[PDB]
């Protein structure tokens, strides 16, 4: 190997400088076409009102950033005019320092009812007919059916009507993201050495995303040696490196809230013929993957094709293990997980600017595991990747 | 004396492992919580309860980990081992962190598991349903593609068994409350002429996790002169300089109870408005306190606060300068949970019961002043788990 080990942390942090290629932000005129887009969606179901809570599609839709919490924070996008933002009265200051949308800020104290608010914004516009956030807490239901005696559908067909297809910029800031994360994969592969602990991965990760410049360092970082690399969601222990050990290390950050998700699977020291063999087997099957997807392919499709690999080699079937005990893949953008999922059973054709993992991990029960994360986007004829593959068990980047 | 003077190798001989370690919440201790639950949903007309991964999941079963677009979900009902509904690949994760005996039913990826929770609710004959208030709406829609009947919202059972605290609980709270206010004492010893808020956020989550944080800072806000005049602004990086007040807001969890705990003091000298509004924050904080003893409603808690403000001459009501916000709120596995000491909340007070009390005063454009203590529920009044700062260039009792 010339990739594992044999850097010093002080060699690893020679690399580190801030991010040169800074994607640009997301332009006013974007977040508008977002919110006609949305518009058509609605009209399509039938849905004359949308509420949007806090999160990654508020930020979506208004730039807002916050997480959500109990006090609502809102968007309701009505047909027509500036959509009505719900806000408790001591953000107003922060609210308007952060919206990229011009919105029609509608404010609550304290002890009055936000609920009221969302429903008398309703009633002004002559909405009765609203769809809700799939991702805003069960208690805005409550809140809301104590003024709403319509219908309340759920947003998700709009949200992902708009959130599934990429833009450009959303490409080019998922790029920036996966570029920089891709650097500290490198670098953590390079320091590691015999005792080095997952709890000293981690915390270099760490450091190297924020030098970099992402968003808030590491958004997430798992790192797994040994029999651990079993569990795709193990619980965190420390342990130290051993030759003949596989590593594991998921890790990503953010650039303007839009996600890296990457995962490398390597040998420290020599391999044994079987991690050897669910190497290989793991790249196949990702590669097989990769190689399912065009527009107006199913979902489900590219899920299959990963398991074609693997059943051939005679893993599976199905998610028996040895095998693959999960979906190939989920689609990723300004939250982790989001819409298209590459699952058995979901029909939904595949269009270009959609953007999606592919990590179709194998696990063998008692032994190891092996995944690599790369994510793809769809393009109008085939896909591209964000990062290009593994090359081999000891050479982790191409 | 406080402020200023400790260097970075000075704080760090102080930052061994913590050695009062609370114990973990024990086994006897969850099936207490699912009694609880099971009698408060009697109480209601609920048969079936349906906790969804996050907070009230741990608090039920142990399970730490946080909600995904995946069903991991309790269903307690009347009778036998609560059923846990979870992806079939977490199976062996999930039984490494369960402290509950429980009926497993397991979800392949392409499987529904809404129809697994109703699968169970007419395995023993329930229909009516309580929802997690904290689930996402995904799973209203998932559950009612599948019923028929109400689906309940089920805060009032969740907070009748959070809001009040066992000891075990109270003590791992204190132990989170105390690791972080030694660390505040640090980062008003290290601060500096020139420092960086950057550099003051880096050294926190350093000592909360030499401490033995469950991981490093569960988050840390650090403001420096004007800046403390907007709470929730866009961080940016800043330089002390001498006159500025410094705001630090910052906590950690032990076994995923929280510390909340915020410190505003002076670095150099204070003006005449600096130091008036300092003490009337210490004032307002004061009084939210005394007013604390079962069978208060918790608004009173807020007016009491509100009442010092209003004799000096600032607010009312939430006006400016003054308090824009509520007084408090509860605090547990969550930073955020019931009670609220908020306007309009009329819930009495019970022994056991966690919040903090952070009266803000802000002084809109010049600055704010932040003194945040979280405090306790007892037999006959209340206990802080730290207690309030003593000057504007005292920060720690
Ligand atoms: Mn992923
Ligand atoms: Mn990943
Ligand atoms: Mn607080
Ligand atoms: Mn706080
Ligand atoms: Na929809
Ligand atoms: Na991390």
């Amino acid at each position: 190997s010339t990739q594992i080990g044999g850097m010093s942390l002080d060699q690893a942090r020679t690399q580190l400088a801030p991010w040169t290629q800074r994607a640009a932000p997301i332009g006013a005129d974007e977040y508008q076409q977002r919110i006609e887009r949305a518009r058509v969606l609605m009209r399509a179901q039938g849905v004359d009102a949308l509420l949007i809570g806090a999160g990654t599609s508020l930020r979506y839709f208004s730039g807002v950033p916050w997480g959500a919490s109990e006090r609502l924070v809102a968007l309701l996008l009505t047909t027509e005019g500036d959509p009505v933002l719900i806000c408790p009265a001591f953000e107003e200051g922060s609210l308007d320092a952060v919206l990229q949308l011009p919105v029609r800020k509608r404010l609550w104290e304290e002890h009055e009812d936000p609920y009221a608010l969302v429903v008398q914004a309703m009633d002004e516009q002559h909405a009765h007919a609203l769809a809700l956030d799939p991702g805003i807490a069960f208690a805005v239901h409550t809140g809301l059916r104590a003024h709403l005696g319509t219908a309340i559908r759920d947003a998700g067909a709009i949200i992902d009507g708009c959130r599934m297809c990429k833009s450009p910029a959303e490409l080019a800031l998922m790029q920036q993201a996966c570029d920089m994360t891709l650097l500290v994969q490198r670098l953590a592969a390079g320091i590691a050495h015999e005792g080095i602990g997952t709890d000293q991965l981690v915390r270099f990760i760490d450091e190297a995303h924020r030098a970099l410049g992402a968003d808030n360092g590491s958004t997430f970082c798992i790192v797994q040696f040994g029999h651990a690399t079993a569990f795709p969601h193990g619980i965190p222990g420390v342990q130290h490196l051993r030759a003949g050990e596989l590593v594991l290390i998921d890790t990503g950050c953010t650039v303007q809230g839009y996600h890296s998700d990457i995962t490398r699977t390597w040998i420290y020291g020599t391999p044994s013929d079987a991690q050897q063999r669910i190497w290989e087997l793991e790249l196949a099957a990702q590669a097989a993957a990769f190689a399912a997807v065009r527009p107006g392919v199913a979902c489900e499709a590219v899920d299959q094709a990963a398991r074609a690999v693997l059943q051939a080699a005679g893993l599976g079937p199905d998610y028996r293990l040895p095998g693959l005990p999960h979906r190939t893949g989920h689609g990723c953008g300004l939250a982790i997980h989001e819409a298209p999922y590459l699952v058995r059973g979901n029909r939904q054709p595949l269009q270009p600017g959609m953007c999606a993992s592919n990590e179709p991990m194998i696990v063998v029960p008692g032994a190891f595991g092996v995944r690599l994360e790369d994510h793809f986007y769809v393009t109008d004829t085939g896909a591209q990747w964000f990062t290009p593959p593994s090359v081999a068990i000891d050479q982790p980047f191409a």
